[PDB]
């Protein structure tokens, strides 16, 4: 099921309606707490997911997701698709932008420690906001080695990261003309979705209390300690939830 968002005209509620698009579009057959569990193993015409993005000057790019850990697998720009170099992206090139005459593999696979290595900057020190998804969607469909890197984790935490946690959802859409660099805690949910959704797992089968805390960064810098499913993280926060048989 694929989703898409458009910035030219877009609002705070427009981007929201996006997220929760996007959120849906992802199967599940359980929940805990209320919250979505995403599948552990889904077969290849199930396991992937397209958001197509144009941005104010009416560019288009079409994300692939693989919609068992959000992960994005590599995107399609007009007729070139770009690929993470990393083993869930090759089996994800087997089933979508099958048609693109050309196919780059690109140097590095999506992860945060790869992708602030080649960016030369790290998270919270990359504009996010609307109009830096924009300039993201622009940068990727101009593709250029030099920049790719900060566009795709801008393209990623508006994506991957605001669907995983309403807080990060709120905070960049709240960001219609203007742009912000993340906060810690935003980089402490990034940081720690795994691991919440492992918690919360154990949890359902222990009364609610983890059986291992998950250190977070609060509004005020300080790390708090998460011990139980009444924690406001877990209560209105966290979207999704990573199956406990997908984390490695
Ligand atoms: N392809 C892709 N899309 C979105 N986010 C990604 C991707 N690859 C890695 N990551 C982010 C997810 C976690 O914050 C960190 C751990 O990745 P790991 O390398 O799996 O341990 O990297």
């Amino acid at each position: 099921m694929d989703v898409s968002f458009r910035l030219s005209g877009a609002t705070s509620s427009s981007y929201g309606v996006f997220i929760s698009n996007l959120r849906k579009a992802l199967p599940n057959e359980r929940k805990l707490y209320d919250i979505p569990l995403l599948r552990s193993s889904l077969p290849g015409s199930q396991r992937y997911a397209l958001i197509h993005l144009t941005n104010y000057a009416d560019e288009t790019i079409s994300v692939a997701i693989d919609v068992t850990n959000v992960y994005i697998m590599g995107y399609r720009a007009g007729d070139t698709s770009y690929f993470f170099n990393q083993a869930s992206a090759t089996e994800a090139a087997k089933y979508v932008f099958k048609d693109a005459m050309r196919k780059v593999t690109l140097p590095y696979s999506g992860n945060y420690e790869r992708l602030q290595t080649a960016a030369g900057k790290i998270r919270e020190n990359i504009p996010l906001g609307l109009p830096a998804l924009d300039s993201a969607i622009t940068t990727l469909f101009y593709y250029n080695a030099n920049s790719a890197a900060s566009a795709l984790m801008v393209l990623i935490q508006s994506t991957s990261e605001a669907a995983r946690y309403k807080f990060i959802e709120q905070q960049i859409g709240k960001r219609v003309d203007k742009t912000f660099l993340p906060s810690l805690a935003i980089i402490s949910l990034e940081n720690s979705w795994s691991a919440l959704s492992k918690q919360i797992q154990i949890a359902s089968t222990n009364n609610g209390q983890f059986e291992s805390p998950v250190v977070l960064i609060n509004a005020q810098n300080q790390r708090v300690t998460i011990t139980n499913v009444d924690a406001g993280v877990v209560t209105s926060n966290i979207a999704l939830l990573l199956n406990r048989n997908n984390m490695a």
